[PDB]
RNA sequence: GGCCCCAUCGUCUAGCGGUUAGGACGCGGCCCUCUCAAGGCCGAAACGGGGGUUCGAUUCCCCCUGGGGUCACCA
């Protein structure tokens, strides 16, 4: 059938490299109603940051992409921690040992870093160890890593589905370690090795390893077995075209999800990056784009990711993709977060449902509508300066306001405009003053709404301390 | 630098031999209007250059240019 599937590394913060390329393992699994599989790359005993598994499997689930097998969503093909299955990668190197396609070699680090040094990199030079003398010095326990012997004179062709056919020279091909000095592998070894085991069938990656392709061509060859499709996204790119860097731009998941993004416009962001919809439309649902997908639909520039249309995206989702319901709920933590309360869930709903339209991500909320849950807000100058300069006409309405009973938007919307009226003046000239008072910022939603959403007794009190 | 991939508005991009080169973010303008937004309409904004090829290339080939990636036992 079609099995796909990602090798995170547990080595930071969960990337959102990696999602990218998950979103698009995900959709082509699915698309082809095949497996996607999830396989942690833990064989690096140096950079493995330990708490790094979790975070990026929870990562995937907060983006909506559920894999068909992994670490915790158990499976049929062996443990997915690829450090769980050394011995197999063990057994497999020997292998290609005891079959002429992979030789010991003992060089200490330094030596190879002189090896280099003096000629660009290594030089196969231990491929002249008689296979008894490396056995004999392996069995001495000598240190050595298991190189992959590349025919040296010869050429190997790769095919990449959505670039073609790369034919590359052997030259440019190193005898790459596989098998490491700790006995364990690296990712030419492993990746190969539990891809086919695992039974994937298309491998899609970052253009990165494109050009370590030719080693993995090679080494299904050794092995002697069937070659997966190769399909290699573009690189995700810093705004200076760069591809995405920590230092450039945001890569944490973590931090998205912190700075009140929602992972559904993240998700279909991210979606936007390379692939696109017959119809232009740019928002749609995961299981739309699984569906759409084509690799025909595919673009292969290296695509900059801004996080200005990112937020954009959180705000048009906030505002027409997520129920008033939703939003409310979404919003809770990061109200908690700023210290912040609500007296209700209706309360909230309707402060919610009037802030939709000015906030652009769940953390931008609280922030703006802060006056909404606290007496403890700030007094911008302009909004002093409205107050002050028009507390005359309020102290000439208060008592108006003191008396109205119907606390409605649209009585309160009646008496202010007979206030103005009656006073010969503009609306805004009583509105914004009023706006200040009660939210001491001028920039709100609408007076009347705010006037009733707090409330008769609510809304006075305050109005009160401001006239005080 | 060798090898390799890529190349349409500033950004993400549609295009598939013949278009007024479309859309979206961002930008500007007007409408709307109690403020700010949101929303609607309008506008500025692109095919890197040179040969081909073809009647016709943004669209196909090649070269240049430009950009990026990659050249590691982190034991």
């Amino acid at each position: 059938m079609v099995v796909t599937r990602i090798a995170p590394s547990p080595t930071g913060d969960p990337h959102v490299g990696t999602a990218y390329i998950a979103l698009f393992n995900y959709a082509w699994a699915r698309r082809n109603g095949g497996r996607f599989i999830v396989r942690i790359e833990d064989t690096d005993r140096a950079r493995y940051v330990p708490g790094a598994e979790e975070r990026i499997l929870a990562a995937l689930k907060w983006l909506g992409l559920s894999y068909d097998e992994g670490p915790d969503v158990a499976a049929p093909t062996g443990p997915y921690r690829q450090s769980e299955r050394l011995p197999l990668y063990q057994k497999y190197a020997e292998e290609l040992l005891k079959r002429g396609w992979a030789y010991r070699a003992f060089e200490t680090p330094e030596e190879l870093e002189q090896i280099r040094k003096e000629k660009g990199g290594y030089d196969g030079r231990a491929r002249n160890i008689p296979p008894e003398e490396a056995e004999e010095r392996a069995r001495r326990g000598e240190p050595h890593v298991i190189r992959l012997k590349v025919p040296r004179p010869g050429t190997t062709e790769v095919k990449d589905e959505l670039r073609g056919v790369v034919v590359y020279d052997n030259q440019e091909i190193p005898d790459v370690v596989l098998l490491k000095s700790d006995g364990y592998p690296t990712y030419h070894l492993a990746n190969v090795v539990d891809d086919h085991l695992m039974g994937v069938t298309d491998v899609i990656r970052a253009e990165e390893w494109l050009v370590s392709t030719p080693i993995h061509v090679l080494l299904y060859r050794a092995f002697g077995w069937e070659a997966p499709r190769f399909y290699h996204m573009p690189l995700l790119r810093n705004p200076d075209k760069t591809k995405i860097s920590k230092r450039k731009s945001h890569t944490s998941l973590d931090w998205y999800k912190a700075e009140g993004f929602l992972p559904e416009a993240l998700r279909n962001y991210l979606c936007l990056m390379g692939f696109s919809m017959p119809d232009g439309r740019e928002i749609f649902t995961l299981e739309e784009f699984i569906q759409a997908f084509t690799w025909e639909r595919v673009s292969l520039g290296g695509p900059v990711f801004d996080l200005e249309k990112l937020r954009w995206m959180n705000g048009k989702y906030i505002r027409e993709v997520l129920s008033l319901e939703e939003v409310a709920e979404r919003v809770k933590p990061f109200l908690r977060e700023a210290g912040l309360s609500w007296e209700s869930e209706a309360y909230l709903r309707r402060a919610v449902e009037l802030m939709r339209p000015r906030f652009d991500t769940l953390k931008e909320f609280p922030e703006k509508a802060r006056y909404l849950f606290t007496e403890d807000y700030p007094v911008s100058e302009k909004a002093q300066r409205k107050l002050e300069e028009g507390l005359p006409l309020l102290k000439e309405l208060y008592p108006r306001l003191r008396a109205q009973e119907e606390w409605t938007e649209a009585a309160l919307e009646a008496l202010l405009r007979g206030f103005a009226a009656e006073k010969g003046v503009k609306l805004g000239q009583v509105a914004q003053p009023l706006r200040a008072a009660l939210t001491g910022s001028l920039e709100t939603p609408g007076l009347f709404e705010i006037l009733a959403l707090l409330g008769k007794e609510r809304a006075l009190r305050r109005l009160e301390r401001a006239l005080a």
